[PDB]
DNA sequence: TGTCTTCAACTGCTTTCGCATGAAGTACCTCCCAACTACTTTTCCTCACACTTG
């Protein structure tokens, strides 16, 4: 019933610690954010909000 | 003596990324707690009988 896991199940399935902390990561530096259109910046550079 | 064949039990997975917002188990036991009522507690107060008198 819902038994404490182990380094067995720590280590795998979904999360495998490999899977959620090794071959994918949190990262810092980094925004989310809705997006919004506007034709007049480049095509190549990204509106950035003051925040 | 030696090699072969099918079935059923067992293993591991089968969208990604974030918000919310975290809450809730529970038997067996209880000692603590809150209660109503009665009973008990500490200081204080005030009167009273007998022998004897003449």
């Amino acid at each position: 019933k819902v038994p404490i896991p182990g380094v067995k199940q720590a280590l795998e399935k979904k999360e495998g610690l490999f899977r959620k902390h090794m071959m994918g990561k949190r990262v810092n530096y980094a925004a989310r954010s809705v997006i919004s259109p506007d034709p007049n910046i480049e095509t190549n550079e990204i509106g950035v909000p003051p925040v």
